[PDB]
Formats: C-alpha cells, sequence, structure tokens
C-alpha cells in the first residue's frame, strides 16, 4: 500500500540524516545558501532546487502519493548538484557517496 510505502521512506530519510553519513551528507541537510556562498548563477542553471530539510517537509505534509514521488524529489536533489557543479568538484563526491546509501536502502523495500 501507499501509506506502507511512504513510512519506509521516512525511514531512508532518516538514516540519510544519521552520524554515520554526516561527513559526506551535510550539504544536502537544508536549502542552498546561494548569497552567503557567492552562487549567483545557481538560480538561472538550477530552476528547481532541492533538499533533505524540503523533502521532510513534504513527507510530513503528504506530498508524496508513494515511493516513486519521494524518490523522484531524492534523485532531484543529487541531479541538481552533478548539473551545476563540475564533475571534478568534492560537492559531486560528496553527493555520489550520499546518493550510493539512497539507493541502496530504495531498492531494497
Ligand atoms: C546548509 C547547507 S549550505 O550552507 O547551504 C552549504 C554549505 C556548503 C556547501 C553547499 C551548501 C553546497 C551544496 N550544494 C548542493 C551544491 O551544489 C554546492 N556547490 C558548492 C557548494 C555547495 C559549497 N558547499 C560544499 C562544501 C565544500 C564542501
Amino acid at each position: 500500500s501507499h501509506m506502507e510505502q511512504l513510512k519506509c521512506c521516512s525511514g531512508i530519510l532518516k538514516e540519510m540524516f544519521a552520524k554515520k553519513h554526516a561527513a559526506y551528507a551535510w550539504p544536502f541537510y537544508k536549502p542552498v545558501d546561494v548569497e552567503a556562498l557567492g552562487l549567483h548563477d545557481y538560480c538561472d542553471i538550477i530552476k528547481h532546487p532541492m533538499d533533505m530539510s524540503t523533502i521532510k517537509s513534504k513527507l510530513e505534509a503528504r506530498e508524496y502519493r508513494d515511493a516513486q514521488e519521494f524518490g523522484a524529489d531524492v534523485r532531484l536533489m543529487f541531479s541538481n548538484c552533478y548539473k551545476y557543479n563540475p564533475p571534478d568538484h568534492e560537492v559531486v563526491a560528496m553527493a555520489r557517496k550520499l546518493q550510493d546509501v539512497f539507493e541502496m536502502r530504495f531498492a531494497k523495500m
């Protein structure tokens, strides 16, 4: 059922927030601070920004019908990081390490 799938999605999100993954997951915890980090081009390149806090808020507000809608938002967060930043960047390697954690848990449900 859809109600059961969303419960598993909360579990994946919680593990993504845990201390174990904090070293590489932290730049995704909250929305990207464009003005403070000096990224003016970010709003022009990234049309739909996404982060773990926004996903956690959308989950609590029941904005996802099923696991696929939740999964679409998690993958959008990673896709935005891959698009804006060059492949050699540290935040891309961090995104890949976090996506490996997500894809492993999301597949096993
Ligand atoms: C509360 C988070 S923050 O203060 O907005 C924050 C703080 C830092 C931070 C980001 C966000 C960030 C996130 N993403 C999704 C990017 O695409 C991106 N591109 C370059 C950077 C970012 C700079 N870095 C990562 C840092 C070098 C290891």
